[PDB]
């Protein structure tokens, strides 16, 4: 799982 945010 890989959540990223910008």
């Amino acid at each position: 799982g890989s959540t990223s945010t910008a």
